[PDB]
RNA sequence: UAAAGUGCUUCAGG
């Protein structure tokens, strides 16, 4: 249950000179001490523990304390650079403007260990005396700026619409590399709710120009779903509540309970109660109260006396147009970010922090230099007359003067536009119908001839009833292309009568598409349909692979998807070929938030068995790409998952032991690299080029992991995907993983383009996401997990694509 | 829903 030592380093591809926003750290040989704090009262939060801590430093000078600067993580743990006068328990007292405080030692925090761990020679690095050295560098802004996970924010207006607005800050956490420690340093943008009255929150929330008419029920459960979790601070006296729920009922006939002078009680309302105890004539009575503490002591409060407080971060999902706003606002060229984190290096101004330089610690002001390796993309087999070579250039290639290696020949599909016929006339149809075949034609996946079929409906009631119409109807029908106007629920139901009942193959088109055409666009449409059909629209050039293809060989993708309770949504991805390109999907419903994926074993044993099935081969080797999943995790979900890996081999053939390679996949993290030679920047965002490899410098000590930005960044700052071998059975050589996660990202269909991620993992995330769109309805456990099962004949494809 | 990439993504009280 131990990941691997690093077997070697890679030395295949061209060298490149490259910056990480990764700064050296020089930490002393000293040894730090640990006390622990028992504040009382406990459950306080962080903020107002580091306000008692802070004054009890101030406080406790003259016999504790002395001349020196602590740093606390806001929790239970105290540091300091010099062991205190302290060799027992000690209580003691806060007053704000009373708080009960006990300090005692805990231990000595070697960095000495660490530095030693740092060159190679303890098996395992102190995640203790990381935690402790994290402590001391954030101690500082912890108290200046609003932390948010390992991030800081601070007030600048960039709103967002809705309440929302985005604010700008930076990431910051210490990490171990060879030799030395890092400080990793990056700017982040996330978003938050503004913080304004709660008549203006409904304002905004509702589309009002201003507040003013009791609310419908519409609008009532839309203002909960928004407030609902929010915290609110009173304005008619300053306490902070959480908002439990939006009442049904006018504060001027919302009514609560309150104990007479005698023990009799009366139902008084809210209005009448803030008119008689508080002075307050409600000037909105007819607008709902929130409900806040306890549901048993019945505390609403009405929205005129509310603020939204400020500084809750927006967790809830954002719409379509927010997303768009926030990712406008917050793209940054790859120049343009590396210049943001220089200058957050020097407002940050590590090396004059009284708390840094009292723990001795030093940080380096230049970004650290790294050599990174391009690494050679392969080549793109097609098929056809011509059977073409692509060569990828720059992360792309495209299709002219190339066929599909395996293209299908569709004789009878059909059309059903749910667009109004008012916008997408028969005149629109027979265009949009003509240059689809034209193209279809050129990609060498021939539309024979017209649709069987053409037919205007609407409502998303009239789904199933047409389909089991077109599947009774025409023989050999093989495709039904939906035209949708916009978003609508149509399209959930598309997918689940198609997937999930009749097992057709669909392909959606939007009306503004149809309308006007594109050869790309176009182009891009039949990559899909081929697929969806069972075609193989292009190979990996089959000489030039890994040596690992020289034997029967699965690889799997994996992801778990969260819901923003509603379950999670796991799913498993399995190659069905050699080249590989085709994948067979497993998903399963399970837990809410649960990490691990429960039904592996029994998700890993159908995919061996179709794969068995499709080629009539065991697999030698299983390749698991696995999405998702944080450091905090590594363990844990190793433990499961790849014993549930091999649970699956088990329970289907006695000795049965493929080679296990478990490979964690990250996107989310915040190294960014950066060309250092300006002739080495690709495109207007000035990123480094796709098959940019790092596996030295700014990676893991001891383990086995590196970094590969396999795609080309179009816009912003690229994200080199980060893989971290848990586990590898199959004792790959550095150059030959890496290679192989480089090819597999060039074989994502949906596109001519090196993707970020290895195809399997990619495929994982679509598998997931389809199956939120099965679950739609119009929940018994047992029905969920129907509602996600797909149809026989379509389990064979990747109909997820 | 042509596509990829880019930001995020847990203690008078009523």
């Amino acid at each position: 249950f131990k990941p691997p030592p690093r077997p070697d380093f890679g030395t295949s591809g061209r060298t490149i000179k490259l910056q990480a926003n990764f700064f050296e750290m020089d930490i002393p040989k000293i040894d730090i001490y640990h006390y622990e704090l028992d504040i009382k009262p406990e459950k306080c939060p962080r903020r107002v523990n580091r306000e008692i801590v802070e004054h009890m430093v101030q406080h406790f000078k003259t016999q504790i304390f002395g001349d020196r600067k602590p740093v606390f993580d806001g929790r239970k743990n105290l540091y300091t650079a010099m062991p205190l006068p302290i060799g027992r328990d000690k209580v003691e007292l806060e007053v704000t403007l009373i708080f009960k405080v006990s300090i005692k030692w805990v231990s000595c925090v070697s960095l000495q260990a660490l530095h030693d761990a740092l060159s190679g020679r303890l098996p395992s690095v102190p995640f203790e005396t990381i935690q402790a050295l994290d402590v001391v560098m954030r101690h500082l802004p912890s108290m200046r700026y609003t932390p948010v996970g390992r991030s800081f924010f601070t007030a600048s207006s960039n709103p967002l619409g809705g309440g929302r607005e985005v604010w700008f800050g930076f990431h910051q956490s210490v990490r171990p590399s060879l030799w030395k420690m890092m400080l990793n340093i990056d700017v982040s943008a996330t978003a938050f709710y503004k913080a304004q009255p709660v008549i203006e929150f409904v304002c905004e929330v509702l589309d009002f120009k201003s507040i003013e008419k009791p609310l419908t029920d519409s609008q009532r459960v839309k203002f909960t779903k928004e407030i609902k979790g929010l915290k609110v601070e009173i304005t008619h006296c300053k306490r902070k509540y959480r908002v439990c729920n939006v009442t049904r009922r006018p504060a001027s006939h919302q009514t609560f309970p309150l104990q007479q002078e005698s023990g009799q009680t009366v139902e008084c309302t809210v209005a009448q109660y803030f008119k008689d105890r508080h002075k307050l004539v409600l000037r909105y009575p007819h607008l709902p109260c929130l409900q806040v503490g306890q549901e048993q002591k019945h505390t609403y409060l009405p929205l005129e006396v509310c603020n939204i407080v400020a500084g809750q971060r927006c967790i809830k999902k954002l719409t379509d147009n927010q997303t768009s706003t926030m990712i406008r606002a917050t793209a940054r060229s790859a120049p343009d970010r590396q210049e943001e984190i220089s200058k957050l290096m020097r407002s940050a101004s590590f090396n004059t922090d009284p708390y840094v330089r009292e723990f001795g610690i030093m940080v380096k002001d230049e970004m650290t230099d790294v050599t990174g390796r391009v690494l050679q993309p392969p080549s793109i087999l097609y098929g056809g007359r011509n059977k073409a070579i692509a060569t990828p250039v720059q992360g792309v290639w495209d299709m002219r003067n190339k066929q599909f290696h395996t293209g299908i020949e569709i004789k009878v599909w059909a059309i059903a536009c749910f667009a109004p016929q008012r916008q997408c006339t028969e005149v629109h149809l027979k265009s949009f119908t003509e240059q689809l075949r034209k193209i279809s034609r050129d990609a060498g996946m021939p539309i024979q001839g017209q649709p069987c079929f053409c037919k205007y409906a609407q409502g998303a009631d009239s789904v199933e009833p047409m389909f089991r119409h077109l599947k009774n109807t025409y023989a050999g029908l093989q495709l039904v292309v939906v035209i949708l106007p916009g978003k609508t629920p149509v399209y959930a139901e598309v997918k689940r009568v198609g997937d999930t009942v009749l097992g057709m193959a669909t392909q959606c088109v939007q009306m503004k598409n149809v309308q006007r055409t594109t050869p790309q666009t176009l182009s891009n449409l039949c990559l899909k349909i081929n697929v969806k059909l069972g075609g193989v629209n292009n190979i990996l050039l089959p000489q030039g692979r890994p040596p690992v293809f020289q034997q029967p060989v699965i690889f799997l993708g994996a992801d778990v998807t969260h819901p923003p309770k509603k379950p999670s949504i796991a799913a498993v991805v399995g190659s069905m070929d050699a080249h590989p390109n085709r994948y067979c999907a497993t998903v399963r419903v399970q837990q809410h938030r649960q990490e691990i994926i429960q039904d592996l074993a029994a998700m890993v044993r159908e995919l061996l068995i179709q794969f068995y099935k499709s080629t009539r081969f065991k697999p030698t080797r299983i390749i698991f790409y696995r999405d998702g999943v944080s450091e905090g995790q590594f363990q844990q979900v190793l433990h499961h998952e790849l014993l549930a890996i091999r649970e699956a081999c088990i329970k289907l053939e006695k000795d049965y032991q493929p080679g296990i390679t478990f490979i964690v996949v990250q996107k989310r993290h915040h190294t960014r690299l950066f060309c250092t030679d300006k002739n080495e920047r690709v495109g207007k965002s000035g990123n480094i080029p796709a098959g940019t490899t790092v596996d030295t410098k700014i990676t893991h000590p001891t383990e086995f992991d590196f970094y590969l930005c396999s795609h080309a960044g179009i816009q912003g700052t690229s994200r080199p995907s980060h893989y971290h071998v848990l586990w590898d059975d199959n004792r790959f050589s550095s150059d030959e993983l890496q290679i192989l996660t480089y090819q597999l990202c060039h074989t994502y269909v949906r596109c001519t383009r090196s993707v970020s991620i290895p195809a399997p993992a990619y495929y994982a995330h679509l598998v997931a996401f389809r199956a939120r769109y099965h679950l739609v309805d119009k929940r018994d456990h047992q029905a969920l997990a129907k509602a996600v099962q797909v149809h026989q004949d379509t389990l064979r494809t990747m109909y997820f694509a």
